[PDB]
């Protein structure tokens, strides 16, 4: 059933830890307390249960890990030293992938739902004014574009230091998430992009200029990938190939910079990524030329949130518990951490080919 663990150790991203906000290092004391209060909640648990109360009480710590590809292979090797973390799902579906078994998903995180994406199932149908991903587009440029970004002010749209919050309806937890494509011009080249999309022209509309993110990133490449495929029937095989014979027409951009290149049309991104993005950033994110406008085209299939995984031999028991106690920290409004990634909330893992495979496959094919 594996080992009893005395100590447990979180990998988190290194970028994210060292954090400086004004010289200090704020997230770092941010993580202590959420430990302290896993500590005192996991070890209530675990002494309140007949058969957990014999084991050794159990301390928690972090460690910093660089990216999730150190994450996954570190996991994958079963050390004491490093336990558990948490990885993006369409990431860790491919991985497992590869090399089944040799790590076990166990909690699911949750996220406050946008106002304009509150049911999961939404997919692609043909791309028209009355597909329901179209629909969604349209909602996120009523809050984007209508009611211009630029002069969002903290106050008008709740700005906490994290997220907007008026773009948000936290009592409904979603599920999901999505990425999607923007588009950007002047009046005539929105409305030539939008033709190349409605008259399926692919290399008129590929020639408009493509920003992605890694071509291992979910939201910022292979969900509009598979989009673009749906769209644009029979045009392309993969976004990989198309590139390999026009490679001016790609670059790997974040979106919110889509606005300062002349040459670049189309860019992908998280769905509502402004909605973490101050608008006040020495990056002028998402800023355009005066008579050029940056709007959603469509968004993606959903694929599930992010997902913790343990290295395999922790105790059953032991693991039931921590995910347990993720639960009511959040409940308890006590999870001081998770909020700052997205995370608003968690649920066991019951069925991992059922609630997290099955949705991403269905949302790439
Ligand atoms: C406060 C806050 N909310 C939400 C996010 C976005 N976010 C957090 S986890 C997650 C899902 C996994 O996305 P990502 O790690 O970018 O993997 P990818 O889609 O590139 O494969 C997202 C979109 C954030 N960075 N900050
Ligand atoms: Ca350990
Ligand atoms: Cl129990």
């Amino acid at each position: 059933q594996g080992q009893w663990d005395k100590s447990i150790t979180f990998g988190v991203s290194e970028a994210w830890l060292n954090k400086k906000k004004g010289g200090e290092k704020v997230n770092k004391e941010v993580i202590n307390t959420f430990l302290e209060n896993f500590k005192k909640e996991f070890n209530k648990l675990k002494n309140a249960n007949d058969k957990t109360k014999n084991f050794d009480d159990v301390d928690f710590k972090v460690t910093p890990i660089q990216d999730f590809t150190v994450l996954l292979n570190n996991l994958s090797t079963d050390n004491p030293e490093l336990d558990f973390g948490i990885n993006a799902s369409g990431k860790l579906v491919e991985f497992l992938k590869n090399n089944p078994g040799i790590i076990t998903p166990a909690l699911e995180t949750t996220t406050n739902s946008f106002v304009f994406d509150k049911e999961k199932d939404k997919f692609y149908v043909d791309g028209t004014d009355s597909d329901p991903l179209v629909k969604i587009a349209k909602e996120i440029n009523k809050i984007f574009v209508e009611t211009p970004y630029a002069s969002w002010t903290d106050e008008n749209h709740k700005w906490n230091g994290n997220v907007y919050q008026s773009v948000y309806d936290p009592t409904v937890q979603a599920n999901f998430y999505r990425g999607m494509i923007w588009i950007k011009g002047n009046d005539e080249t929105l409305a030539k992009i939008k033709k190349a999309w409605n008259d399926k022209d692919w290399n008129t509309f590929r020639n408009f200029g493509i920003l992605h993110g890694k071509d291992n990133s979910s939201s910022k490449f292979k969900l509009e990938e598979t989009i673009l495929k749906n769209h644009f029937q029979n045009k392309f095989t993969t976004l990989n190939e198309d590139r390999s014979a026009h490679p001016n027409a790609y670059k790997q951009k974040s979106a919110d910079t889509l606005g300062t290149l002349d040459d670049f049309h189309i860019a992908f991104s998280e769905e509502g990524s402004f909605a973490w993005t101050h608008n006040k950033s020495a990056t002028k994110p998402f800023e355009t030329k005066a008579n050029e406008k940056m709007e959603a085209l469509i968004v993606t299939n959903p694929i599930p949130y992010d997902v913790g995984v343990f290295r395999k031999s922790v105790n059953q028991l032991e693991q039931n518990l921590i995910v347990q106690t993720f639960i009511n920290l959040a409940k308890n409004k006590q999870d001081t951490y998770g909020p700052l990634l997205g995370y608003n909330g968690y649920k066991k893992i019951d069925n991992f080919q059922k609630e997290i495979v099955e949705v991403y496959e269905k949302a790439i094919k």
